[PDB]
């Protein structure tokens, strides 16, 4: 029941933490593009393929975050079905995991990868500073981890904060155009003052309801039964998303959700494979 292919990524996306806002946007867009089910879009936004049933997580990608174009970078191990971060590789080659016993040969980092684990409450996302130095510092803290370090409260807290930073600036940014645009807006050239900022309640609610928002948009694609007008988008006011157009502009990539009258897990995977998906 351990994960498979963790170190056999389907692709590797790389970002230099000193690179331009434009390059950051390109990096995030590339991840969405490589994750997509070519056979399944909703309102011209990519949908992930379904999670493969009755096997452990076997589809992974890597993100490499580098201090400079020449530097060895921090490697993130992320699921290619739901974009969950489960592991990261430090400079000494150690694989660290966020779920005990999930990744073969990995060392458990001592805390889990949910926001409740990292922050105490999912309501605390609005407290997390985002910005270029936060990214750099997160990379430094995790990349510099060694197997033989003795842990302390402070190192563990630094590690939780670094993971939280990467989750927002990589994983949530991949999921949400709102988040990726906000992060991109905080990245500036060297001649501009160092910058940082925090997300508002709308983006917090989006991050906390990715499946909900994905499902709500997917429902609008379902062809209506005989006699019916097409399904209308149901506003999620807390996310500030009231229309399907707003939902499309918000979603970076959709989590696959089985909705009534929509594609099943098996059928969407069939189409994924038929279209060349791995």
């Amino acid at each position: 029941k351990m994960a498979k292919n963790v170190d056999k990524p389907l692709f590797t996306a790389t970002f230099n933490v000193q690179a331009s806002s434009a390059d950051y946007a390109t990096f995030i867009a590339g991840i969405r593009n490589k994750l997509r089910n070519p056979a399944h879009f909703s309102h011209n936004r990519p949908v992930l393929p379904p999670v493969e049933p009755n096997v452990p997580p076997s589809r992974w990608f890597h993100v490499v975050l580098k201090a400079s174009p020449t530097s060895a970078g921090l490697t993130l191990a992320i699921r290619a079905d739901n974009i969950y971060l489960e592991g990261f590789k430090s400079s000494d080659g150690t694989w660290w995991e966020l779920t005990p016993g999930l990744i073969p040969g990995a060392t458990y980092v001592g805390f889990g990868g949910t926001y409740r684990d990292l922050l105490g409450d999912t309501d605390k996302l609005t407290n997390v500073a985002l910005g270029r130095q936060q990214l750099a510092d997160a990379v430094t803290a995790l990349h510099g981890r060694t197997k033989a370090d003795k842990p302390s409260g402070p190192k563990q807290q630094q590690a939780r904060e670094a993971v939280t930073t990467l989750l927002l600036m990589v994983n949530e940014a991949t999921r949400f155009q709102t988040v990726s645009g906000f992060v991109a807006g905080l990245l500036h050239p060297k001649a501009v003052a160092a910058a940082s900022g925090k997300i508002g309640n709308e983006m917090k609610a989006q991050v906390n309801g990715w499946q909900d928002l994905s499902a709500a948009l997917l429902k609008t694609d379902v062809k209506p039964p005989p006699g019916k007008s097409p399904a209308k988008f149901a506003p999620i006011e807390k996310m500030g998303v009231r229309t399907a157009v707003q939902a499309a502009n918000t979603l970076g990539i959709l989590l696959f959700v089985e909705v009534p009258g929509g594609l099943t897990v098996a059928k969407a995977l069939e189409l994924f494979h038929a279209s060349g998906g791995k």
